């Protein structure tokens, strides 16, 4: 599991459960390849992405879909999707962190052996 | 001003107005001695708080007053305040903005400060 | 102005200055056009990215080149660039400021939309 | 658990760890009266501050000794500590969040059954 996305609500204090999140590589002719994605848990947290093997060096964007989390919900919210683009370069474990508000997004990044 | 606080909704996207805040200052005896008040602006800004003669080195904090916020707007929110501690003017006066950022499961409050 | 940036450094807790920013719209084929550009001024804003009269109806793309704001400062960052991408006066003109907080592995925007 | 405390690293994109961490419950007087305590582990989370029996609703103030954390990192801060002050009401399992930066902290709550 070397990358593993969580998103929190800061309007309801809990995970953002069932958001979808897609993940692209960066393909040497600049366009985004389609690499992984899949919908949070019940715990914000979206596991199982991808493997090492898989995992290489290079650039990636993990996109998260707010806008249908927060429709869903009733809320008309400002940003059409959240984005964060980042280099994996050889700690090993990404948790990439997205703190979710109508009007507002925060991503953090931890990285650890 | 020596002493200015901003303060954002992040879900109404908009300044957090009528926000009230109180500044205290930790005073000889280890309490905290009440040093300034006032409440944030139609642009989410509190100026006037103090002056560059009275806002002297020591501890100080910031006290924000989210939970009255978030309830002023009929809304029910996790915290109490948001609270920011500080020693100021230690090395010299210094001009302090603490920028705050509202949600109603989250704050986050940052320092800008400047010679 | 229509469009503002605005962008604050959590490290050394002072305006983010000289961060480049592109804005792009996109267009009628569903490609990122460039809109306009800029960088953050020593007070960490970014003002007259456009007009009342260019800044039409859209999705807009804002993005802030922190990558290279954190390594023009020879430090080694996580992100390549914050991103910030929204619709914009499909209710008729408003006027939008983009607020930033940076660190190096972490990065926070804001809207605040005014009528 | 009803109670988990995690602080996390902006500027290094890690866990925060050996940070001390005080909670204190207000009492009738108003004073705050010590209730549990600890240092973040490897992860930057701290488990097993108290139990649901002991945890009864009413103020509670976390204190992070934020000031130390950086210091020892021969990094200048600008706070005295970070503090989150909140209510307990009878979802039960509370988790709080700080992200550290020296001129910054922001703090969220998840609040889960
Ligand atoms: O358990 C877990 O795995 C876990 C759970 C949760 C975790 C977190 C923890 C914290 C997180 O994020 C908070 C983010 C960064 C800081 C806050 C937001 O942004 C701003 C704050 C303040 C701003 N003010 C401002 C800036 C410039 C100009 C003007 C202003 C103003 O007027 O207020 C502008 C933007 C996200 C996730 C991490 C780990």
């Amino acid at each position: 599991c070397p990358l593993m996305v969580k998103v929190l609500d800061a309007v309801r204090g809990s995970p953002a459960i069932n958001v979808a999140v897609h993940v692209f590589r960066k393909a040497a002719d600049d366009t985004w390849e389609p690499f992984a994605s899949g919908k949070t848990s019940e715990s914000g947290e979206l596991h199982g992405l991808t493997t090492e093997e898989e995992f290489v060096e290079g650039i990636y964007k993990v996109e998260i879909d707010t806008k249908s989390y927060w429709k869903a919900l009733g809320i008309s919210p400002f940003h059409e999707h959240a984005e964060v683009v980042f280099t994996a370069n050889d700690p090993r474990r990404y948790t990439i962190a997205a703190l979710l508000s109508p009007y507002s997004y925060s991503t953090t990044a931890v990285v650890t052996n």
